[PDB]
């Protein structure tokens, strides 16, 4: 046997339903979410980190000049200067006349601390949806399993099976492109294809982890060397991955809004409550029994003895019963003005118990039924002082429906009053003649 | 200096562009496209093949009985059977008595020939989009590099910077599922996730290349051995992937509209003919030469000798000219109703030569500039008889021109002589009083 139904989406709170097969005594089953990782469907873009400048040994003469050459590498630079007349410790000094030798070549490439910090950028996709579920129904015991999410997809958890999904909106808290640093993700729309920055955010763009090309520039600048010393200045803008670094905005661990973190590895979007969810379960049909062999539940009598609204479960109530032989059988609400917090009570001859129970109206109506028989419990009011609660603008009390009904009444009374009265005005005329 | 302009989309023809850059010889340039590759985002689903059902042994006892257990197998299948009285060769024949013992257990795994032929599923995004271009401009030679396309990302051929895209269209010839097997697709637009049919296209499912679950049934079943012969009857439903492999139906390579084929191993779907393209490039300063160096040219004459409209170049035309000085500059057409086969000719003293040229007009009126100087060659009518041809309602012989102005002017004629005399009718009347 199998039964459908529609569960909202939150991860905490349990869900109890009560399965009827005609001929059979019911069967209440308990199911409780344990997670919701929505995924993304992402590919990688390329990486970034902070750069490094190195310069090759500058080669000068002691007389005459020669030409730089032009070779491909990532911001290749070289130029030569003239009338040098260096100096070294004790030596010569490596001139006899105008020198005009000066090769002050540059060159730029990855850190080597690039390996373990660097911003990464991606594109997402929709991707897929999952969760896992503790179930127990019956007698059976806690039980727990995973599973997709799609009207599709069986998974059987010991001896049922379960098809769940699709989820009941299309909402994600990602967008088309995000960046990914250390620990946590940022919404930071915009990075660039090829095109850097001079050193804004992309400056130095490989392709890969460890790809041998970076399309980008920093803008580095040569400086002609003063005073005969053998040296190669040079400037240039400093690293913009830094400058990022230092004013990056609100992490989006931080913003995302229904209350959901963000785990790493697989970008799961854990926990991220919204909607609701088509269930669609069925149980073996070993788990029941005959409806004779159940003790008949007649001559009931519930009453409340203490309640108020608030977020724990603040109401308590006995009921009075006549059994017809010992045993036990569940307990459950079908309406949904109150939770109840038990599941199912044991029976003895001439019954008397009680129970606990949440709710969130003033004037509490529920109407249970308990071992195939129903009772309503109309309770009273509660005084007044995280879970399941309804609020369903159900809180007008008995003075404020008193209230109303009063004025509502009144304008009626008076507006059919003068209605009555014009026609009896018309008739007499009516009647003149 | 740059320049922008918009190019129709097609993988053979190609563009000349005459730049102008003012106090300068006009400079032209021509690029040609050699190949367009759409290419998607996709990720895998899983694989499939023909299965494979084998046996162990079966256990039987020469008396008494036992029961058979379930293990964790991929459609695992055990039974027990009673009174085999089996038989064996020259033996004892293992009974004495009521045997009732029998195994038969059946099992289900993937075949040895899966690792070569197997159908993938597939899940398609847009992704992204590239192409490959021949260059060539003022004296510099055939250039060939290949870029991305959209409006951010540099590529440079030689000396010259390319920006291209985004696309005019956002057409694909993707689904969002596909199938991939051998050596071509098809928009099998269903596959399925983890429910199998039975062998009708998902029986064997396995998530991965070498994955060890197969979450699809075969629908096996088991059968009573007979005559007390040692062996294990069974039956199940043939393949399904063989049933797909023999009615598949067109393969997507076959259908595509617009003329595109289709690679493999990237899912290229290549030349995909559609719509135009945004190019923007800038040339080296380098190559322009100041306008007093050009020889100046003047006096021409433009004279058609024969044409007719093909798609080959089925026009040739003669011009007359009187030089300033011999040299060298190029030619071209502007407007678009002609094309011009040459590109750019050399000029003696007192010039006069010829060249080739399509068309898809009647009477063609085409203006042509030559070396910083216009000239119309309205041409004459050419007899009827793949290539740059415009066809835009611009077919109009002048006989059809001469049919059509004088059924508009007869109309209007009688029209506005009516009118006229409408008024003049009205105005005698209004003179009488």
């Amino acid at each position: 046997y199998e039964h459908t139904a529609v569960m909202p989406n939150k991860v905490g709170i349990p869900y109890k339903a009560l399965v009827e097969r005609p001929g059979y005594a019911p069967v209440h089953l308990q199911i409780q979410l344990v997670n919701t990782r929505i995924i993304p469907s992402t590919n990688l873009e390329y990486i970034t980190c902070k750069y490094k400048t190195k310069v090759p040994s500058p080669v000068v003469k002691c007389c005459g000049a020669t030409q730089c050459t032009s070779k491909p590498h990532p911001d290749y630079q070289c130029q030569v200067f003239s009338g040098v007349y260096p100096f070294m410790y004790g030596g010569a000094y490596c001139f006899c006349d105008t020198e005009n030798t000066q090769m002050s070549e540059a060159y730029v490439e990855r850190s080597e601390e690039c390996s373990i910090d660097h911003a990464k950028a991606y594109k997402v996709h929709t991707g897929t949806v999952q969760a896992m579920v503790n179930i127990t129904y019956g007698s059976v015991s806690w039980r727990s399993a995973d599973v997709y999410v799609n009207g599709e997809t069986p998974a059987k958890i010991g001896d049922a099976k379960l098809i769940i999904g699709p989820l009941s909106s299309a909402w994600s808290p990602f967008d088309n492109k995000v960046v990914v640093y250390g620990h946590e993700v940022y919404n930071y729309d915009f990075p660039e294809y090829g095109t850097g920055k001079a050193g804004s955010f992309g400056d130095l763009q490989s392709r890969t982890s460890t790809s041998n090309d970076l399309y980008a520039n920093t803008n580095l600048k040569l400086q002609r060397p003063q005073a005969g010393i053998v040296h190669t200045p040079f400037t240039q803008v400093p690293s913009g991955f830094e400058r990022w670094k230092k004013d990056k905005g609100a992490p989006l661990n931080d913003v995302a809004p229904f209350g959901c973190s963000i785990a790493l590895e697989p970008l799961r979007a854990e926990n991220c409550a919204v909607g609701s969810i088509p269930i669609s379960i069925d149980i073996p049909d070993a788990a029941f029994t005959r409806i004779s062999e159940t003790p008949t539940v007649s001559d009931l009598e519930c009453k409340i003895t203490e309640c108020t609204y608030a977020f724990d479960f603040g109401g308590i109530a006995t009921v009075a019963y006549k059994s017809s032989k010992a045993g036990n059988c569940p307990i459950h609400s079908p309406s949904g003005v109150a939770v109840i917090k038990e599941n199912d009570v044991t029976l003895a001859e001439s019954g008397s118990f009680t129970f606990h129970f949440s709710t969130a109206n003033i004037h509490p109506a529920f109407k249970l039924q308990v071992c195939t028989s129903a009772v309503t419990c109309k309770g009273d009011c509660k005084p007044p002082k995280q879970h399941t609660e309804s609020f369903t603008s159900a809180i007008s009390a008995t003075a404020w429906s008193w209230i109303k009904v009063l004025v509502g009444g009144t304008s009626a009374f008076i507006v059919l009053g003068l209605i009555a009265t014009a026609v009896v005005a018309l008739v007499l005329f009516f009647h003149r003649h």
